[PDB]
């Protein structure tokens, strides 16, 4: 049934990657994934024959509570890195080590600095900040794990490590760049942006790194097609910063829905009424969506390296009817966005809105983890549907 169109000029060695940092806690909350015939089979072999050749992964410094109760969203700490990046590799897929330098999500909203960062002066928290990059990627390379890229913040537009000041940031963007260039000469280093449909801001980004003298490799931006602009403006400002400044740019963050059904009875983030839609809301708009992105990535030219799909597999613990039986489960392993013992942390956000997942209708996957045909569009950009 599916139907994808061929990218033009698509590179060989495109990256195709996915973010299922949450696959730890939804193992542990009982779901399961399948494959094409219907068996029980490790998501990352699916992944893997569906063509993804590299896998992203969160990481929160202490995402828990002083009792040790996680607090959510996948509670993505080192020690599921490792056992992610293990399975990453085990399937032949690179891994992309995301750094939020925080106990917990890392947004243009917040990059509060970790619990235990609290309050270091600024010179201690950058050695910090450098020395936690070096051990987090020493204990990776320990477990053999294939390191492809090291990201340093995620989404830092306007802060990182409860730092807001750019040239403050730029000298921790420098901290955790040293690290990864200790580390392993051939990992690259990307900084992640989002927004880019505003003015001037990536070109604004794009200088002031310059003009701090930050050391990295890949401008990489996030890519929501429900808030993020048009494509044309993607490629335009992706390739300003790649032909200005000679780097290599990406797509960390991109989804879309292919259903407005909640799966697991948390309202989920989209699809919603002020958002712009411009694929119908099915699994042949979402293979539309991820297939353009691709193209617009592509389109930059030889700085375009590839595009990463957010939380392809982030499906529901139970059915939506069952919500009460699932804030369990959520709350024990959490397997959803956000757990209540997170409050502590973010009491503004996650204190009121902390539950299960967001983006179950966002996944490759269905609702009872079988893999939806658009899960192919990473296989067919190259060639196209016949
Ligand atoms: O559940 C329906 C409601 O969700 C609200 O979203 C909440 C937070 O405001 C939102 O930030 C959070 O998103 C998580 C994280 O903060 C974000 O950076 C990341 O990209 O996604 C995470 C979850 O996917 O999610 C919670 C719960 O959804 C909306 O603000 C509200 O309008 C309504 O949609
Ligand atoms: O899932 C989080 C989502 O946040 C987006 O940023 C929004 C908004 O679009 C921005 O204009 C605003 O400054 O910050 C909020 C978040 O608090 C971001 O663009 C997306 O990529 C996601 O990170
Ligand atoms: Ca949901």
């Amino acid at each position: 049934g599916l139907y994808v169109e061929k990218v033009s000029g698509l590179r060989k060695d495109f990256i195709k990657g996915v973010d299922v940092s949450s696959i730890i806690a939804l193992e542990e909350s009982g779901v399961a994934f399948y494959n094409e015939s219907g068996k029980k089979q490790d998501i990352f072999k699916t992944l893997k024959e569906a063509g993804v050749n590299y896998v992203r992964v969160r990481i929160w410094n202490d995402p828990y509570d002083a009792n040790g109760n996680g607090y959510g969203g996948g509670n993505n700490d080192l020690e599921k890195a490792i056992q992610i990046g293990k399975r990453a590799t085990a399937n032949g897929m690179k891994l992309l080590a995301d750094f939020h330098y925080s106990d917990f999500w890392a947004d243009p909203a917040k990059q509060k600095a970790p619990k235990a960062w609290a309050n270091l002066n600024f010179e201690d928290k950058k050695t910090a900040l450098y020395q936690y990059t070096k051990q987090s990627l020493k204990a990776m390379k320990a477990a053999g794990i294939d390191i492809g890229m090291v990201q340093v913040g995620n989404e830092t537009n306007g802060g990182l490590a409860g730092e807001t000041d750019w040239a403050k940031m730029s000298q921790l963007f420098n901290a955790g760049s040293q690290a990864v260039r200790e580390t392993d000469s051939n990992i690259l280093v990307a900084l992640h942006f989002t927004n880019p449909e505003t003015s001037g801001r990536y070109a604004w980004i794009a200088e002031t790194l310059h003009r701090h003298h930050v050391d990295y490799d890949v401008f990489a931006s996030s890519y929501y097609p429900f808030w993020h602009g048009t494509l044309k403006n993607l490629t335009s400002v992706l390739t300003s910063v790649a032909d200005t400044y000679g780097k290599k740019v990406m797509v960390a963050e991109t989804s879309y829905t292919y259903t407005a059904e909640d799966g697991d009875g948390h309202g989920n983030t989209a699809p919603k009424n002020g958002q712009t839609l411009n694929n119908p809301v099915t699994v042949q708009g979402q293979a539309n969506a991820v297939r353009d992105v691709i193209q617009a990535v592509s389109d930059v030219g030889e700085a375009g390296i590839g595009v990463f799909y957010w939380e392809p597999a982030w499906i529901p613990v139970g059915p939506a009817h069952r919500l009460e039986k699932n804030k369990a489960l959520w709350e024990t392993y959490g397997s959803g966005w956000a757990t209540s013992y997170a409050a502590e942390y973010d009491p503004e956000d996650a204190g009121k809105w902390f539950g299960g997942s967001a983006v179950d209708n966002q996944a490759l996957f269905d609702f009872k983890g079988r893999p939806l045909p658009s899960l192919h569009v990473f296989q067919y950009v190259d060639t196209g549907t016949p």
